[PDB]
């Protein structure tokens, strides 16, 4: 599979191997607050943990992506799709961040890519995924573009993505699309 995603101010390209500096800072910084506690790992477990991701991606059963800004094609994020499933046709998605070098769209125009990627590239059917519970600058980002709140646990809100709302989105966020 190639893919060739690309949004009006940013776009992705596969994770390789030397992104894991990129990666392993990306998720300390976004970690980084008040609370910051054990390094949950380092460059090299972070290549490797990507070493054995490509035979996942090999295998057509998982795809990490690096997100760029268009301008000067620069690393702004990551996003990932993964646990993929039949009957149906089923993707989630996640390790979704974005650095403070994003474009001010980065957030929704790597959104309708990943959707891009899911529905049109790959063939699903819907896209199944989790939200924290209390993180609610998310949760209203995904209403807001279509996802239904399907049911909840202790600490998560869990979402479907309908290909209905796929199509729609190409037509309402077609600026963003670029």
């Amino acid at each position: 599979v190639n893919f060739n995603l690309k949004a009006n101010t940013t776009y992705l390209r596969l994770v390789e191997e030397n992104d894991a500096e990129f990666i392993c800072t990306l998720r300390n910084n976004d970690k980084l607050n008040t609370y910051i506690s054990k390094s949950t790992g380092d460059i090299k477990s972070q290549a490797e943990w990507i070493r054995n991701y490509k035979n996942r991606e090999n295998n057509g059963e998982e795809y990490y992506f690096i997100i760029f800004r268009s301008d000067d094609q620069s690393p702004i994020g990551t996003v990932r799709l993964y646990d993929f499933h039949e009957n149906p046709k089923s993707f989630c998605w996640g390790s979704w961040i974005l650095n403070e070098h994003k474009t001010k769209y980065a957030a929704v125009e790597s959104a309708l890519l990943v959707y891009e990627a899911g529905f049109s590239t790959l063939g699903f059917e819907q896209s199944h995924f989790e939200v924290m519970k209390g993180n609610d600058k998310v949760h209203s980002f995904h209403l807001k573009m279509g996802a239904q709140k399907i049911s909840e646990d202790d600490e998560n809100i869990y979402y479907i993505f309908p290909k209905s709302k796929y199509k729609e989105n190409k037509i309402q966020y077609a600026r963003f699309l670029g």
